[PDB]
């Protein structure tokens, strides 16, 4: 049951402009490779809905992802109702932590497409 992760599990990390500071930060969450998008998402939505970073992607799009030590400059989006249901059973297949198949419907998880 480790998915798709062998034996490392993969994060990326999101640097975000603060929406207030104009300032970077940065968070370490799961995510898919399609193409030249990456996908991102956080696996908990209810009392941890609109975490800083996405707030402040949905303020300004412009994000850098950092996955090993490439480092890659993008525009985000949400995720579009079709793309959540695409994306999110990769996300529970790839990762062991993702285990609830409907999650996607819940509007608080964030699911954010970050493309070139």
């Amino acid at each position: 049951g480790l998915g798709g992760t062998f034996q490392k599990i993969p994060v990326a990390l999101l640097t975000t402009t603060g929406r207030k500071t104009g300032q970077p930060r940065v968070n370490p969450l799961y995510f898919l490779r399609d193409g030249g998008r990456v996908i991102v998402a956080a696996s908990k939505g209810g009392a941890e809905k609109n975490p800083m970073w996405y707030l402040n992607l949905k303020a300004n799009p412009k994000v850098q992802v950092q996955i090993k030590k490439e480092v890659l400059d993008l525009t985000a989006r949400d995720a579009t109702d079709e793309e959540r249901a695409e994306y999110w059973p990769q996300l529970v297949t790839m990762y062991p932590s993702y285990q609830d198949y409907q999650s996607w419907t819940d509007r608080t998880i964030p699911i954010v497409v970050c493309e070139p």
